């Protein structure tokens, strides 16, 4: 995506690109960044091979959004192609949510039986076709369920844009969720977000997944096909 029509997305909605900078920079700058940045910056990549030091570089010359946004940039040009790629996908885009949601999602998930607290942002994800069709057509009839999942910062970056997968033979396969965001927050610790983002930088991440109904100390369940659920809501905590 261009770089006009990154101004526009990001003017449109500056806590969501501002998230996605930060999930971003959450799965560049962790040790685990090999696996973690998975959708990787292809201009950053010569074969198999990733340039994670001249990426980590560039990354860290991004001025916050304001300031890209304000400057005339076309000697921001490693910065904006860097947002522009960040803030593209043809598969889904974010929305800053309010705490009117926050309502709603509680009502899905159900009142909570321990004590929690209250993102300081939420954020949905809106998914286009052919991905949206898929997700409705593999669920017909059947009713869908909403329940938390929660992960360290440097995963969701990968969970967003590839969606959650299911393993990491051993113990358990497949993907773990609960209706208690209180059993979801012990897996959610605060991490490293991006120093110049308008949500702070050291941020907690929860996800609010639709499940699709099939048969699959606070209770949890295991859903092992990944067709059957998506990301749908972000919970967003800020250190202070
Ligand atoms: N696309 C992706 N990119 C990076 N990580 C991804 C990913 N899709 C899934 N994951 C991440 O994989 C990790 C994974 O498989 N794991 C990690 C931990 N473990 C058990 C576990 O999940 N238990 C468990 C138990 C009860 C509640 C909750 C969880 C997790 N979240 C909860 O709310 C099972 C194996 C996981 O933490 C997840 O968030």
């Amino acid at each position: 995506m261009g770089w006009a029509a990154a101004r526009e997305a990001a003017g449109r909605d500056m806590l969501a690109a501002d998230l996605r900078c930060s999930l971003f920079a959450s799965a560049l700058q962790s040790y685990k960044r090999d696996s973690v940045l998975r959708p990787f910056p292809a201009s950053y990549a010569r074969g198999d091979c990733k340039d994670f030091e001249a990426l980590l570089a560039d990354a860290s010359k991004l001025p916050n959004l304001k300031e890209l946004l304000q400057s005339s940039g076309d000697n921001h040009k490693r910065a904006w192609d860097l947002v522009s790629w960040i803030l593209s996908s043809k598969v889904l885009t974010i929305h800053s949510a309010g705490k009117a949601e926050f309502e709603k999602i509680q009502k899905l998930t159900g009142a909570p039986h321990t004590p929690v607290p209250a993102p300081d942002f939420l954020f949905e994800i809106e998914y286009f076709d052919p991905a949206n069709a898929k997700f409705y057509e593999t669920k017909g009839e059947r009713d869908l369920i909403y329940a938390f999942h929660g992960s360290r910062l440097e995963n969701f970056h990968s969970i967003i844009h590839n969606g959650l997968h299911c393993h990491l033979s051993l113990f358990g396969e497949g993907t773990y969720l609960t209706s208690d965001l209180s059993l979801a927050l012990i897996y959610s610790p605060h991490g490293h977000g991006w120093q110049h983002s308008l949500l702070g930088p050291i941020l907690s991440c929860v996800a609010v997944c639709e499940v699709i109904d099939h048969p699959d100390p606070p209770k949890y369940f295991v859903v092992t096909n990944n067709q059957l659920l998506r990301v749908k809501y972000l919970l967003v905590y800020s250190q202070k």
